[PDB]
């Protein structure tokens, strides 16, 4: 079938030299789907140096769907056509900035992407912001392409997703395949809020097979949660290799469909659960035929409301910061 | 199906870095094949825990294929019932360091590896050496294991082989899936044959397309040889990514099978082509039920056996270096 175009960002960075050659193998779209790879990284020459030589490994690596590859230096011509794009780059936190200074610096960068995904991508492009902060940036290029639906910028929570879900599998001692209904809201940060009160293993209760509280509360979540950091610690680095597999599976599956079970996406808000439209939330949702349709009626207990606004409050304090670079 | 056990050394250095995550995810025995993989790195603290952050990040991807995983810190152990093994590590060239320095390092690992296969590991073992020198890493492997059978043990030639791909499906604007026939002889070094006199695209000469023996000898030759200085020249570090899927396309093609099309491995001769028996040596195979089988009757033209006579020459003096350790 007929090659899409995929864009990628900070393509001679860290997350896509794992994220690159997985996407040509075909684990994305498909093993049938020929795939045309723009390469976005910054103009300096150094950069653009590296992201030749990516390429030069990509080509070495005989990847029949590669239907075509092009470097980029200008948002503008990268975002040509694209039918899928995956904001990885973004402005890390650097020495002596404060919060204000890396939400200002990354409001930068996604206002001037989202504008040139707004005149030159496809019409229904499907976009996947992977940069910190995921659901601000994602709020920030939505905002900025008035002309494009809004339901199409979503923020990666499925590496908070998939967390949460081997540290299930780890404690129930079950295959980690066998879990179903777990799911994650908010925030792609610490305040992330993985729920486990609906999620089941061959139809019995995760939550009544634990049968502790107390583990939820004070193992469960600030693991998950800080588990970035505990890789960080442990590799000196940042975790490339399982955020790079989390957002080929949240493409795979917004694309391909979840046939029934759910997952988590951070998308736009539509008002559901009290969360303000707009706000770039983590929600349940299956997906069918390209689209997502967030999960409705679940219990929000007291403990699940304060976790929610906690993160809520998060995300509301990061729009209130890039605000004034929308104007 | 029953999992096999998959054992890989230097697991926290960089080729494992992108060779890991693929295994798990089904990429090199198959997507019905569940895989237990045995990781093996130095003792030291600092390799030990970056091993333990690798081993993070492969649960944090969650792959339904990955039946168990185990850090290991002692050959023995790693290889203990191991179906495949990849031997990544290798001592790479320091500073001060001279070629028989080099050797001697590398021959100290291997030697003690090799033991430890032949004490531990299945009856039937695959072994593949990846870490430099590669046929030379191989052999001493093979010596050091006589209750094995000598074919087990190769050398991974596919990174030369799948570069060799792309230059001729950049020059003949083919695409690089439809060449046939194509491989290359040797060292995985620079003084690797890449023989392009048998390949075709379509059932049409590849040589015949170019027209012009030039083009092979002053560029197609010298610009594979040197493809990986050519990559750390523009990326600062190592072919990693591409380095690491020559390896899963190596196993793959030797358990799956190539289904009559040719493909290179370096493997022990039996003395085809006038090639000392018992040297790893790039031969042009083809693969069925998990064996091999050097492709016969080949032409040698001068060129090509004065080629071929380099890269034995640069085999000989390596073997010739370590044949002390081998006592």
């Amino acid at each position: 079938k007929t090659p899409m175009r995929v864009a990628v960002t900070g393509a001679a960075g860290q997350i896509c030299y794992s994220l690159l050659f997985r996407i040509a193998n075909g684990d994305m779209l498909g093993k049938d789907q020929p795939v045309i790879l723009q390469l976005l990284e910054i103009p300096n020459e150094k950069a653009q140096k590296a992201l030749q030589g990516v390429m030069m490994e990509i080509d070495d690596c005989a990847f029949p769907l590669l239907a075509g590859m092009t470097a980029h230096a200008d948002p503008m011509t990268a975002f040509k056509d694209a039918d899928v794009a995956l904001l990885v780059g973004a402005r890390p936190r650097g020495p002596g900035m404060e919060r204000k200074d890396l939400l200002e610096a990354n409001a930068q960068i996604f206002t001037v992407q989202g504008k040139a995904i707004d005149a030159v991508a496809s019409r229904n492009i499907k976009v996947l912001v992977v940069g910190n902060p995921a659901n601000t940036n994602a709020y920030i290029a939505m905002k900025s392409a008035p002309s494009l639906p809004a339901k199409n910028f979503t923020a990666m929570l499925r590496l908070d997703h998939n967390r949460a879900l081997s540290q299930i599998a780890a404690k129930t001692g079950k295959p980690v395949s066998s879990i179903e209904k777990l799911f994650v809201w908010g925030n792609h940060s610490p305040t992330m809020y993985a729920d486990y009160r609906y999620a089941q293993i061959d139809g019995a209760s995760v939550k009544d097979m634990i049968n502790d509280d107390a583990w939820n509360r004070d193992t469960f979540l600030p693991t998950v949660g800080k588990r970035g950091a505990a890789i960080i610690d442990a590799r000196g680095v940042s975790s490339a290799a399982s955020a790079a597999n989390a957002a080929i599976d949240h493409i795979h599956d917004w694309v391909l469909g979840t046939a029934g079970k759910w997952t988590t996406m951070g998308i736009p808000s539509d008002g559901s659960y009290g969360i303000p439209e707009g706000v770039i939330f983590g929600f349940p949702v299956t997906t069918e035929n390209g689209e997502y349709k967030i999960v409705q009626g679940l219990s929000i207990d007291a403990f699940s409301q304060e976790r929610i606004n906690v993160t809520l409050n998060e995300l509301l304090e990061e729009q209130n910061g890039v605000q004034h670079l929308l104007g």
